[PDB]
């Protein structure tokens, strides 16, 4: 595996145990809409790193991979967009939303080191 892969699979790892981090803080503040949202997201977040490993073990011909960040960056824009649409103003709101918005950053670049890996 190239350090390119690895990094990037450093970071598919890194935000399935986010979302994980942010589920736990979301069922606190019983805001049920958005940790339902998260769990799609964290669903989608463990599929994309398989299929990463698979590819980085075999040869980082990445494909779906790409694909799949996509709807993994949908959601985690979702889950920003609603969460910023419903919370009141609290610490432990502040927060949730500024993690929320976080793993939309980190799923964004991820997508970009996902495709400048599909183009070789
Ligand atoms: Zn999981």
């Amino acid at each position: 595996m190239t350090k390119q892969e690895k990094t990037a699979l450093n970071m598919a790892r890194f935000i399935r145990s986010q979302t994980l981090t942010l589920l736990e803080k979301l069922n606190e503040l019983d805001a049920d809409e958005q940790a339902d949202i998260c769990e799609s997201l964290h669903d989608h977040a463990d599929e994309l790193y398989r299929s990463c490993l698979a590819s980085f073990k075999k040869n980082g011909q990445i494909d779906e991979q790409a694909d799949i960040c996509e709807s993994l960056h949908d959601h985690a824009d979702e889950l920003y967009r609603s969460c910023l649409a419903r919370f009141g103003g609290s610490k432990q709101e502040k927060t949730a939303l500024n993690m929320a918005r976080f793993i939309r950053s980190q799923t964004l670049t991820l997508l970009e080191k996902l495709n400048e890996l599909a183009k070789g």
